[PDB]
């Protein structure tokens, strides 16, 4: 009916593609056209790696976050897109912490993380860190195969270790993956680690 043309995306912070909840809806994003036509917003839903991508009609959109969805300042972050042909955008946000340094492992015994959070909003707090396995590629605080939470973490060197003994599940698995998030008070959503292969 109308030309159309693939949009895809990351959420950025200082051009790193942020580590994410990607199922069950858990962040979005909204896309608004401003015209004679009362568009409503589209809705976007971010993958595990930060990306989005939507197959839309051509035409100028304004990006934006969520209200209050995501592990970042209520900002209201934008970024203006101009979708012809093939197009590719990036929108920056603030987040609360970011995870580095991560080196994440299994015996069978426990499950050892050792890590660093980085406190980027000045009066952000830890809510709680979760150390996660899963026996797929997805791995989130409902996704998960094991998880265990530590609620007196502070930003700085992390040092963890989740008793995995007698978990039958993890000792069948496959295939294991393992993960790691923080989640910040007032927050609705978790900011994660990479998803590590164990196995
Ligand atoms: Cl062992
Ligand atoms: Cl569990
Ligand atoms: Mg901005």
């Amino acid at each position: 009916d109308a030309p159309e043309s693939k949009l895809v995306g990351r959420v950025t912070y200082q051009g790193q593609a942020l580590n994410l909840r990607g199922t069950g809806e858990a962040v979005q994003l909204q896309l608004y056209q401003d015209g004679y036509e009362k568009n409503d917003p589209i809705s976007v839903f971010v993958g595990q790696d930060g990306t989005f991508s939507a197959l839309l009609f051509d035409g100028e959109y304004r990006l934006t976050t969520r209200d209050g969805n995501g592990p970042w300042v209520n900002n209201h972050e934008s970024v203006t897109v101009n979708l012809k042909g093939h197009t590719e955008v990036n929108l920056e946000v603030t987040p609360y912490f970011m995870i580095s340094n991560e080196q994440l492992s299994v015996t069978g015994s426990a499950m050892n993380a050792s890590f660093m959070i980085n406190r980027i909003v000045p009066d952000a707090k830890i809510s709680r860190v979760m150390l996660l396995l899963s026996k797929t590629q997805f791995a989130d605080d409902v996704n998960n195969l094991y998880r265990q939470d530590f609620s007196d973490v502070v930003p700085g060197s992390v040092n963890l270790s989740a008793d995995i003994s007698g978990n039958t599940e993890i000792v069948k698995a496959k295939a294991l993956y393992a993960r790691v998030g923080v989640l910040a008070n007032g927050a609705d959503q978790a900011i994660y680690s990479p998803v590590v292969r164990l196995k």
